[PDB]
């Protein structure tokens, strides 16, 4: 015990996340059924910030309906000082889960990976690219991944990290979709191999330097699973153009064929 959100009343289980200042506490509502509230201090935020955060709730609000692979947010109170926000609670997020898990299981890999384009496709088709998704980005809810983030809030402990996840495309430039298919091809390719693509690449500058690099042949270790062997080689694809798109792999057999 104990929040308030709305009126409705809410006692503290847990706390499952920290920051930041944001804290996602495990909480139960008068009925003890069982939400996430995440909980931000606005008492430090500029007015991009507020506004990204806005922004971003508005989003989530609105693309509740269009997908069960988009995290349930229920209610949530919004003040200047603070947000509280009462959502759906899930088991653990992806990363950890992926960390803790010797070797994951060919049929729930795949169906993973049918959640994850849902739901990403679900954002790509209102002008939303994450540009930065990580499996840290991904919840497991009754044994089913949901999208936590859309990526515009988040612009406010290690040495970390995530730079294995970025495409080659934002290095050489220094929008769009494509970048997010490169970034699920190696959360894929991580769940298929046990590592991210350059992973083993443990110096930072020689790493991108990998990632742009056109003669740098990346590894596709030969697998039971030939269409999955094609699709890590479409969304690894350094030229966007030639990259696979989220309609295209919700048409792969990989996805479609059964199974
Ligand atoms: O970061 C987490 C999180 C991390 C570990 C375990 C559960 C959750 C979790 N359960 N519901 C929500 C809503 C928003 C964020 C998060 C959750």
């Amino acid at each position: 015990e104990c929040i308030s959100v709305k009126g409705r009343i809410y006692s503290i289980l847990k706390q499952i996340g920290s920051g930041g200042s944001s804290k996602v506490f495990q909480v139960l509502n008068e009925k003890k059924q069982i939400y996430a509230i995440k909980y931000v201090n606005l008492e430090e935020a500029d007015n991009q910030t507020l506004d990204s955060y806005r922004n971003e709730i508005a989003y989530l609000n609105k693309l509740q309906q269009h997908s069960d692979k988009i995290i349930r947010l229920y209610d949530y109170e919004i003040t200047d000082q603070y947000i509280y926000m009462v959502m759906e609670c899930g088991n653990i997020d992806l990363n950890s889960w992926l960390k803790k898990k010797k070797s994951i299981d060919p049929w729930e890999r795949k169906s993973y990976w049918k959640n994850m384009l849902e739901a990403v496709h679900t954002i790509h088709q209102h002008g939303i690219v994450h540009s930065d998704l990580k499996p840290a980005n991904f919840l497991i809810v009754d044994g089913m991944l949901k999208l936590i983030d859309f990526g515009i809030a988040n612009q406010m402990d290690s040495q970390v990290g995530a730079v294995n996840y970025m495409p080659p495309e934002a290095i050489k430039d220094m929008i769009s979709p494509k970048s997010d298919v490169w970034s699920l091809g190696c959360i894929l390719y991580y769940m298929t191999y046990g590592k991210t693509p350059f992973q083993q690449i443990i110096n930072q500058i020689s790493k991108l330097h990998a990632i742009i690099d056109p003669n740098h042949e990346i590894e596709f270790p030969d697998i039971p699973e030939k269409d999955l062997q094609d699709v890590l080689k479409c969304c690894l694809k350094r030229d966007p153009k030639q990259r696979i798109s989220i309609p295209e792999l919700l048409a792969h057999p990989y996805v479609q064929i059964q199974t």
